[PDB]
């Protein structure tokens, strides 16, 4: 038994970094549900592990052009991680290079308006342009609208894709603070799960409009022909029977009243 690499990436609540990371070392530089999660799952598959913040800060999509992948995915494809544990969304274009549990959460695409913007759905968005929007750069909700031919989203990938200035963002943070500060003329398509953490968190001056876009889960992901690929599913279906993930949901989506 070796150490595995666990590739994981800083999205509240998911994974922070704990108040005086400073003064700590390693695993215990951080919090959140899927550090949580990861401490379950290494705990019933018998394994040490060292949780590892991916270096280029994405998800993973793969390049039009070179077709290789970037992100936690690409962690996992080209060897340098051994397992994913965060909210990466299971999608069919990810199943062909990796490997995935059933999901232990689920989500769907959503948007985020500043309090006072008129818009009240994705159609909403898609006919009129002078409210902007856009989406978190390499992931799987960029992917939705690129790959889509409804017409409402592809109306607007149409939109998104040549807009200037970018309507993409780095980060989810980047995306939020977009949202905050440009007066109401940007709106952010995000996963509901993140949309309805900072909708309930101080300064209160987002919040979710319409119904999901879709629907989809979050998987632990693993290398085609891990060893850890059945030890990982029955872990996260134990948890699931056991109801812990929903517990573990529950803690920290937790609203103070906050708002
Ligand atoms: N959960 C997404 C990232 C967030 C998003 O695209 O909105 C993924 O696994 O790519
Ligand atoms: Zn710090
Ligand atoms: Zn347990």
């Amino acid at each position: 038994n070796k150490t595995v690499v666990v590739t994981t990436i800083l999205e509240s609540p998911y994974v922070m970094m704990k108040k005086n990371h400073e003064m700590l070392e390693g695993n215990e530089r951080y919090e959140g549900y899927c550090v949580d999660l990861a401490a379950e799952i290494a705990k019933h598959c018998g394994f040490k592990y060292k949780l590892t913040i991916v270096g280029d800060g994405k998800y993973g999509a793969r390049d039009a052009d070179t077709k290789i992948w970037n992100g936690m995915v690409g962690e996992l494809v080209y060897g340098k991680a051994d397992i994913a544990i965060a909210p990466l969304t299971i999608t069919l274009v990810r199943e062909e290079v990796i490997d995935f549990s059933k999901p232990f959460m689920s989500l769907g695409i959503s948007i985020m308006i500043k309090k006072g913007t008129p818009i009240e759905s994705a159609e909403d968005l898609s006919k009129q342009t002078e409210i902007a929007y856009g989406t978190l750069d390499s992931g799987s909700t960029k992917e939705f609208f690129r790959r889509s031919k409804i017409a409402v989203f592809d109306k607007m990938w149409t939109y998104m894709r040549s807009a200037e200035p970018s309507v993409f963002v780095r980060t989810t943070a980047e995306g939020v603070a977009r949202v905050r500060k440009s007066k109401g003329k940007y709106a952010y398509l995000l996963e509901s799960t993140m949309n309805e953490y900072i909708e309930q968190r101080k300064p209160c001056d987002t919040m979710k409009v319409g119904c999901n876009l879709d629907s989809k889960g979050y998987g632990i992901a693993t290398p085609k022909g891990s060893s850890l690929g059945n030890a990982v599913n029955l872990a996260v279906l134990k948890l699931n029977e056991q109801g812990l993930l929903d517990k573990l949901k529950n803690k920290w989506w937790y609203d103070k009243g906050e708002c």
